[PDB]
């Protein structure tokens, strides 16, 4: 199954429900299902990468694409006092899904430092 | 307007220089909030990511790949958090773009 079998992955497939955002050929936006702020999304690619560690030089365009569509989506959801974006890498970054995500938190101020 | 990043990417300024290619500077955060704590950030004066356009998503892109090498390269072999900031409730502290990236302990829910 392409994306892989991650709670992402199917939910890339439509296999498992979320509260979808935006979506393209090369990403969706879906909101956090245990948000940390009164607005709170992720920004997922389509393809299948396992962390921010293990990914390609021809991932660029995709990675700032997921950054792209995270201010476009904030802009959308109002958030014009701003928000913060996160991306969690390994054990000491918090990861706990394995298929990279940019979190985009906002409605709330955000504090330093950022955990 | 110019900001203390521009006056870092001319070198009239001192910062402790990681990477530097045709289009990003990385240096070490002169506040860190871990026992790593670097930025990387476009030679472009893009002065908040709520205003990047279209054209410079590979650019933006790259400042992520150019820290996940830096990241590596400065031995956080167990993760790290990157993160941008946008306006007042994001905390922006400076407006030129910046990709922070923090290591060396524990990084905490929720990220401030
Ligand atoms: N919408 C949605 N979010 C999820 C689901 N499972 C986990 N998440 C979210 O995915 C995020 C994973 O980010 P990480 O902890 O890897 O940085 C967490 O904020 C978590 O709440 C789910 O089934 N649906």
């Amino acid at each position: 199954r392409p994306g892989g079998d991650t709670i992402f992955g199917k939910i890339i497939r439509k296999e498992i429900p979320a509260k979808i955002i935006f979506e393209d050929d090369r990403c969706l936006a879906f909101h956090d299902i245990s948000p940390q702020a009164p607005t709170h999304f992720l920004v997922i690619p389509k393809k299948h990468i396992s962390q921010i560690s293990v990914a390609e030089d021809d991932d660029e365009s995709l990675l700032g694409h997921l950054m792209i569509v995270g201010k476009k989506c904030a802009a959308d959801l109002g958030l014009n006092k701003g928000y913060r974006m996160v991306v969690n890498e390994g054990s000491d970054g918090g990861q706990s899904v394995y298929h990279v995500h940019l979190h985009v938190l906002g409605g709330r101020q955000m504090h330093w430092p950022p955990g």
